[PDB]
């Protein structure tokens, strides 16, 4: 008999890289280290003077782009601040707190909805907004070592998920039907330029109800700058189209080929044609030119941002123009004049055109570059060179082409003025020159078409900063054309700003007034129509979510706000008869240590030694009458508690019913009085009796709130059904101790004696318990009403309890970790969930989570043949090979889809249709098939080489994984048993997956059987 | 009767900023936004062209510095990878995975120990290592949106906490007593230069046992470059002293004032004096000079890094020079020639001296700057200007002061060669010039003192890259002097590398040989002597940690490795008689959703539908015999399980004892198929008592009953087992629960195409609150009755919590499923530290290994400036502007004082009481537990916020608003909270505050009066 407790040679070999603590310090010469360091390099080599080749490489280079996995973490990291500063720093006032809350809750739709409600170009802004100088600039978390929240990427993600769902926009469902709309709304509205400004504007105008909105775009393409100049590698043209279509869904009309200039469209022709109001949003169409570049042409090698960028655009953006154009042939040293943010897109774009080298030359110093840092960094990392303090003077042309640019040094004196020493000339070689000095409105033909609107000193139309109204009442402008906005988000806000007032004006013209306070509509989709109401025990809940008798319902005042927020129902904190008045101690509510030293938002649990309500039954019953008086459709349930005494239970239960309570909830946490547990809720007999007393006392339905601290909850659940209860609430907090300091003292620690008692654990940490409890009671007493409580904190989790047999969902800890508004997330979230169950083309998704696609850092993994199954991890020499292979592919491709909405191909389920549907899958252990075994399969393309799966299987598994010592890539061997631990600890979602075993399974007995 | 369910005017006002969802889109003009944006600005203004004044401001500017709260997050974020690449990228091979794991477990000492075991200059390296180019460069987490782990900061922190503990170093406790050490070790060893290289080297040499080690430092100060040049705002001099002292604890001797020169100290004088071996670590003492700077002097405004930096050092580093040193007066435009990393310390430092403007001028392009990025950004952000493609040619002087520097343009031709166009001259104004072209060894007096060692073509001593041995067998070199190392960490490693071989050589000279495989000692402290053994039920545990009957013990082969790792004891996966052989399904083990969508390390729980062992009792029993045969001191406990049948329980239980098992554990998870206390045996006291009786009469070795938590009263089953004869109980097993469903309603784990499942067991940290109660409750009911705790143990500290609650030994599982067997090292060194600190009087304000939290921001202490406290200036917008002004004013004030700052008094903390032993702490926490009635409701408290620590999120505000008593005011301009007198001390806010110890509960000074809503009759 070999030595059973010793690894065989084969296995000892497989464990070669498994962690083992050393007994001595390691010896490795500095030289050996140097040589070896290059193998694992993951980031840029500061000693590398080049970088891969980027010719015709328009892959997304944004550092902010996030994948689901990563979106969820950051979303969870967000503090979700009150009166958040990031929103104050956002041009369109996006409720960041809210949409980010929705994301951490996996309610992407809700998040997407919140973003587009205030920003029609949500997806685009999330990709281009210079967040560092806007929202992220005020991020509270900037005051932590970890830093500010990547608001931008988070917005990008939620919007992207939403776009993928293929849901159309729809007018507010509350608006009167088309025909019933006042005359005023049919006025002909016109917008010039299909840019952010105009797209934003027309959208809001359409939301308000206006039926005749037309946008006149000069070019053949829409989207303005977002299409004509911003790089494909920063903002995909596909995104623009997405947002444009969303607009069209509301009827907005776009007509390309029409321009605003004398002989074409003019304020007069429009007035003459019957247009009641017009929004000018053509931006700054022409490049800022300079003398020294006169006569120069593209053939020679001269461009202006306005010339260059649009060419690369049209070339790299499939769908922009019908004509597939070439990618400008830029070879040799390129010189971009200027340090504006545009200058940098030119620089980086130039490299995609084949530029050998690119120099950014500005007339000031480095510290004077006012382009957003994030933008500069891209250039700098793609190895663009910088040359400061140089002002252009001459473009030396020899042989019909440019060969050099002549500069002159600049310098800043005491007073802080800039001088140019005309003595110190400078010759810089150059094969191409691109000037990024800016854009303006010069064309007198256009300037005229705007007569007689008054122009300011900047030679731009003048508008009231608040109304966006020009000198002519029916004419408003906004965006770049006005000169205030320096961003997409700001121009979008301009269109938006203007929309309201254009509305105010048009209405006035029809002798109609508008509210005093601005009421621009929110964003709406068919999802918002889904019905999430439910009936339980004869009670009609407008929506399944409610506040559970706890902290969130300490005062009736709170419940009121709760209802105002939109909560389906609520429980009054548990109250009792005067003789049982209680008095709380302090501290009494503490955070959970169930998830480690993680402080802030999203605590995995709480523990509390708080007693019932300290407020009198008088207070509560009055409060109940009040509440039900002002909120007749919100269900109010009174939570009452009495000792084991029939008269008491009947007295109190009648009093509550008398106040108007829709129903009652019996708090069975009181002591029996003799030494099953100490509490009433633990003894079936007692439970049954208390339930009888109340049954005979009142007529309104009442439910028993069961405790989970019992050997069999189904028995007390049954005893209450036998006692007359109309349903059970499952479950109350799990008893436990939340911890001790190193000194042995507890927490909470009451009084100077630092004492405490067993408290109740609430939160996500007890969901597994409440869930079992609900699913067990649901199979034992089918149909019997269950109000679930315990770890519900999102629409998805709440759906889980519905699927487990619950009809309504109680919440507490989730609101202690946040606030009443989460209700908005819950409803919009549950709606989305049910709505998606009707979309056939989206069955590969898990709720609102699309199917995970092989990606690295959130961005997809290139499907190049020369890369697949080559075992090239993303580090060291392997990464070098990857980049080459990828560049080779781009060059090969250089040598080388209608957006329709998804229609529900089935009726949208209703709460009742989903309650308990998950029960079918539950069974005993014997009903689980042990012939249908599985094994783990790793996707090397998604793996981050941590080796976690390796270690789990090594010290908690079957040593069935090989971990290459050079590529740090894992490979599950066929000794795998499919326990599923690895998958469980993989830090990359869906990198590891369980698949059906193809070979015969044979248990490991160690020693054969007799 | 006012309207009770309506907020009164005052409260509606207090809720003004409370969140409420909007009904319509927001209307805010683009202009209004612009004006408002500057009020919340937190980060730099891309439009502002000037960084606050930094004159005489040597505060820490490192972006990596971490505080405990922050260190704990990052530590937890670390994947703690296998064969970690970051370690491979570390020149000292620091077991990063391990020390970061210890940090995440609050075991700072263990962390600190690990780091110093491989890097005697741990604290320094953690602050200066150019991680981007080293360890961090290969961090797997770089492949995530969040990015690579701040290894440097993590090391800094652990080191910093350790330094605070004031614990001395001691020689390997397993080395023979001083007098019993061979002659060889008394050899006179000498090292030149008290720099990182030498400091590391001597240290290791001293660790090996050598008793005569002396370092000859030229200057009057120690620490080398780390003292003379690296900025105080990057590396505080008192860190250097800390590490030097740690060395001295090992006997190493340092003598300043002695130099290695042809006049005084030389290889020959040393040999003649009797020194058996010498290590050269003098670095590159001289600055690289250029002709164009001939004749220029400091008075004119010229310096070389070697001239300038040491001046600012001596002036800004209290404790370096005893003498009072003037802070160089640098006014006007400064020009730093070079783009080396030193060039940048010069730029930043220059600002501290009062420079009005600083220009970094290099002869190549921006892409050609070879300084690590983190270092470059420092300058860039303090607004230093850059001027590329310029080579110096002449320095102009007028009045005897510099006033300009003449340059010539440079450029690259298509062949990649750099040319300097002598025609294009450049006049650049300048009041001061500092050349940072590098350092070298030229002084022929020194080069001579090294005769006859052979020099290579770089004009530096030549040494075997592996042995660090020069042409002369008794002489080794390392660090900068050799020319390979570019970092502190690398020079440390050189000293280290050289140490071993110096060892090998010295031994040989005494006719002794050394192991084939290098055995450099680890780092040791008195804490490592702490005794963490414990006796329970007659069994002697070498340490209380052990593997609980589960996955980590699926095969005896694993238990073996576990013992090899050092685990005190282990449980065999539960096994039964042949007739009860089981077969598992799959999937069967899944991650917990108890902590949200957090994937990777540190799972809050696991749920599993795994049955007992699939391996035969034959296998186990032989395995037990083999295990106990090889590991006599490691307790092996067999976990057995049989139906409710006396013969079986007695058969199996005897077979187990027969194999040699130290004790047995009864798995009472088999059903008792008898009608209607649930279905399992462990849920019925009668059945538990009986099974315990059967086993009591069958065997003699102690056995325990592993109680299940899924019972209405666990104490009853615990008593029933004590009555049945058991020698103790294990508490508790997994909690029954369902881990969740997908959107489609199907569960997970989902077995078969039918996607079915059953109620599984929840394990991990998510059930610790249950297991702890279970333990503390059985501990008070049956005092003295042995309890083997199990349920959420994942660190020394948590383990100590179960000892404090009455458990004597701690079982582990989920924690190893989340990691691996080596966690044991963390646990032991952790528990050690804990008990050890309990005897230190001066560290009572701490909570275990956590120092008392100090008012901070982003991990840095808050300046206690009189004109800054209670002024309500939050760290954002114009308030931040005022703060910075007030702080610069304070620095200028401090300069006008020129007060010399008293030297360093680093004295070790001595245990002023015997170090407790496990027995001395078991159950000590039980005294505080009581009923609710024993809780005083007259000793009420309220929350009090530290505005200096607050990050203005407003979470406390929202908790108290929708889950509290609307007791907090949240200013609309400073976003600073203020708890009012309406507070009841519920403590929810403190619970949700994201900043540790920002909110604290204090004794209520105003009388407490419960809110009844409506008065009583
Ligand atoms: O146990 C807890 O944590 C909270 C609680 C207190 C109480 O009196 N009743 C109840 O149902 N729950
Ligand atoms: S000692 Fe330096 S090179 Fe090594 S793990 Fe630490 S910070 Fe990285």
């Amino acid at each position: 008999a070999p030595v059973l407790s010793k690894d065989v040679a084969d296995i000892e070999s497989i464990l070669a890289l498994n962690p083992r603590t050393q007994s001595h310090a390691a010896l490795h010469s500095t030289l050996a280290k140097k040589l070896d360091k290059k193998h694992w390099k993951r980031n840029p080599d500061k000693n590398c003077f080049h970088c891969e080749k980027l010719e015709n490489n328009f892959d997304d280079i944004k550092h902010t782009t996030l994948g689901e996995r990563g979106a969820l973490r950051e979303a969870m990291r967000c503090l979700k601040c009150a009166d958040a500063p990031c929103q104050k720093s956002c041009p369109t006032h996006l409720d960041i707190k809210s949409f980010i809350t929705s994301i951490s809750n996996k309610n992407y739709y809700g998040a997407a909805k919140m973003i587009f409600s205030d920003n029609p170009l949500g997806l685009t802004c999330g990709m281009v907004c210079p967040t560092s100088d806007l929202c992220v600039g005020g991020c509270n978390l900037y005051a932590t070592e970890e830093g500010s929240i990547n608001i931008g990427g988070l917005q990008q993600f939620a919007s992207e998920v939403f776009k993928a769902m293929n849901i159309p926009q729809i007018r507010n469902p509350c608006l009167p039907s088309q025909e019933k709309m006042p005359e005023a709304y049919s006025a002909k509205i016109a917008l010039l330029g299909a840019g952010p400004a105009s797209i934003s504007c027309a959208s809001f105008l359409a939301r308000l109800g206006y039926s005749d909105i037309t946008i006149f775009e000069k070019q053949e393409y829409v989207g303005g700058l977002s299409t004509s100049e911003i790089p494909q590698f920063r903002l995909p043209y596909d995104v623009v189209n997405f947002e444009i279509e969303l607009m069209k869904d509301l009827g907005v009309k776009i007509i390309c080929g029409k321009s605003l200039s004398e002989n074409e469209i003019t304020l007069n022709t429009l007035k003459e044609e019957g247009y009641k109001a017009a929004f000018i949003g053509i931006g700054l169409p022409e490049p800022k030119t300079d003398d020294i570049f006169q006569g120069l042409t593209q053939d020679q090698g001269f461009y202006t941002s306005k010339d260059f960028l649009p060419l690369v655009a049209k070339s790299s953006k499939a769908g922009m123009c019908a004509c597939h154009s070439p990618l400008p042939s830029i070879r040799g040293a390129v010189i971009v004049l200027g340090a504006g943010d545009t200058a940098f897109d030119c620089a980086t774009s130039a490299l995609r055109c084949g530029a050998r080298r690119v120099f950014l030359v500005f007339r000031k110093g480095f510290v004077n570059i006012r382009a957003v840092p994030e933008e500069v960094e891209l250039a700098k990392e793609e190895k663009c060179e910088f040359l400061p303090f140089l002002s252009p003077r001459k473009v030396i042309v020899k042989g019909g082409r440019i060969v050099a640019v002549q500069f002159v040094r600049t310098e800043q004196d005491e007073t802080g003025k800039w001088n140019e020493d005309e003595d110190q000339i400078v010759h810089l070689k150059a094969d191409v020159v691109i000037s990024a000095f800016g854009s303006v409105l010069r064309d007198p033909k256009v300037k005229e078409a705007l007569s007689p609107i008054k122009f300011n000193r900047w030679d731009l139309p003048e508008v009231d900063p608040e109304t966006m109204q020009t000198s002519e009442p029916w004419v408003f402008a906004g965006g770049d054309i006005v000169g205030m906005a320096n961003t997409t988000v700001e121009s979008v806000n301009d269109g938006k700003q203007a929309s309201w007032y254009i509305h105010k004006y048009i209405q006035a013209q029809y002798g109609a007034s508008v509210s005093a306070k601005p009421e621009l509509p929110l964003f709406y989709t068919p999802v918002d129509l889904v019905d999430i109401s439910v009936e339980m025990a004869g009670l009609k809940f407008i929506n399944p979510f409610g506040l559970a008798s706890a902290a969130p319902t300490t005062s009736s005042s709170m419940i009121r706000r709760a209802f105002e927020a939109g909560w389906g129902f609520a429980l009054t904190k548990t109250f009792s008869l005067d003789k049982d008045i209680v008095t709380n101690v302090s501290p009494r509510i503490v955070r959970g240590t169930t998830s480690g030293p993680m402080y802030g938002p999203g605590q995995s649990s709480f523990l509390n030694i708080e007693l019932i309500s300290e407020k009198t039954a008088a207070y509560w019953c009055q409060s109940v009458t009040e509440l039900k008086a002002d909120f007749p459709d919100n269900i109010v349930i009174a939570s009452i508690m009495c000792s084991y005494n029939k008269n008491d239970w009947m007295e109190l239960s009648r009093k509550a019913e008398a106040s108007g309570a829709d129903a009652l909830e019996l708090n069975l946490s009181c002591p029996h009085g003799m030494g099953m547990g100490l509490a009433c809720g633990q003894d079936p007999e007692l439970v049954r009796n208390i339930c009888r007393w109340v049954r005979q006392a009142v007529q309104i339905p009442f439910f028993a709130k069961l405790t989970p601290n019992v050997t069999d909850i189904v028995s007390i659940a049954r005893a209450a059904k036998e006692g007359g209860a109309d349903g059970v609430t499952a479950t109350n907090t799990v008893s436990g101790l939340m911890g001790l300091k190193a000194d042995g003292t507890p927490w909470p620690a009451v009084g100077a004696g630092k004492r405490t008692t067993y408290g109740g654990v609430s939160g996500t940490a007890i969901r597994p318990i409440a869930l079992r409890a609900v699913t067990t009671i649901a199979r034992a007493l089918p149909g019997f009403p269950i109000l679930a409580t315990g770890g519900i904190d999102s629409a998805e989790s709440g759906l889980q309890f519905l699927h487990s047999g619950a009809s309504v969902l109680q919440v507490c800890s989730a609101v202690q970790n946040q606030d009443f508004t989460v209700i908005q997330d819950y409803c919009t979230g549950l709606k989305a969930l049910l709505y998606l169950k009707s979309i056939e083309e989206l069955q590969g998704w898990d709720g609102q989570s699309p199917g995970t696609e092989s990606h690295q850092k959130g961005k997809p993994v290139p499907r190049i043949a020369e890369l697949m199954g080559k075992k090239l991890p993303n580090f060291g020499p392997y990464l070098e090979q990857r980049k080459k292979i990828i560049a080779e592919e781009k060059m090969r491709l250089k040598e080388q889809l209608e957006r329709k909405p998804f229609i529900p191909k089935k009726p949208i389920p209703a709460i009742k249709d989903v309650i308990g549907k998950a029960l079918q899958y539950l069974g005993t252990f014997g009903e689980l098939s042990n012939i249908e075994q599985v094994v783990a399969v790793i996707d090397e393309e998604m793996c981050i080489n941590c080796g976690k799966c390796y270690m789990t299987c090594n010290d908690s598994g079957y040593q069935a994984i090989q971990f290459d010592p050079e590529t740090h890539l894992p490979t599950v061997t066929d000794t795998c048993t499919g326990c599923t631990l690895c998958l469980s600890v993989c830090p990359i979602i869906d990198c590891i997956r369980m698949v059906s075993r193809t070979t015969p399974y044979e248990p490991k007995r160690g020693l054969p059987l007799a």
